[PDB]
């Protein structure tokens, strides 16, 4: 589990969104595993506006923050699971690292702020859904 709190927005994995999230929906994209909903209180996270390929992520299955190298956001094939059929997930970045399904929501961050959240894993790799192109998150 886990979310990014920026201004009056809550950014979560779409496969983990609750009722309140869908009711107060701002934007969602199944092909990115992302969902943004409105909030009443202000969040304090800052989104990274950069092309960094190194950072640190939180792994709840290990209670540890790992420094990683990650690939640029791409269209990656993601096997079928209990949440989606086999499909291509867009804006996805991979790193060599440990993850389990319950790790989704863990923040990936660089010196500039939040880069994205854990979304995929398996085969000794961890996938993060990029949020750095979502410029509207800093305004309105
Ligand atoms: C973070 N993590 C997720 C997994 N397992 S997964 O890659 O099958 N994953 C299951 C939950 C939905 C994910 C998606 N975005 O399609 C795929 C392992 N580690
Ligand atoms: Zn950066």
């Amino acid at each position: 589990s886990g979310a990014i709190y920026v201004g009056n927005y809550r950014v979560v994995n779409r496969h983990l969104a609750t009722h309140n999230d869908w009711a107060n929906l701002v934007w969602e994209d199944s092909s990115r595993d992302l969902l943004v909903s409105s909030t009443t209180a202000q969040g304090c996270d800052t989104i990274a506006r950069c092309d960094c390929q190194t950072g640190v992520y939180y792994c709840s299955s290990r209670r540890k923050h790992y420094p990683v190298s990650f690939s640029k956001p791409s269209l990656i094939f993601v096997e079928a699971s209990e949440y989606y059929p086999a499909r291509y997930q867009s804006h996805l970045m991979l790193a060599v690292g440990h993850s389990e399904p319950g790790d989704c929501g863990g923040i990936l961050r660089c010196q500039h702020g939040v880069v994205g959240i854990v979304s995929t894993g398996g085969n000794g790799l961890v996938g993060f859904a990029d949020v750095r192109d979502l410029l509207w998150l800093d305004e309105e």
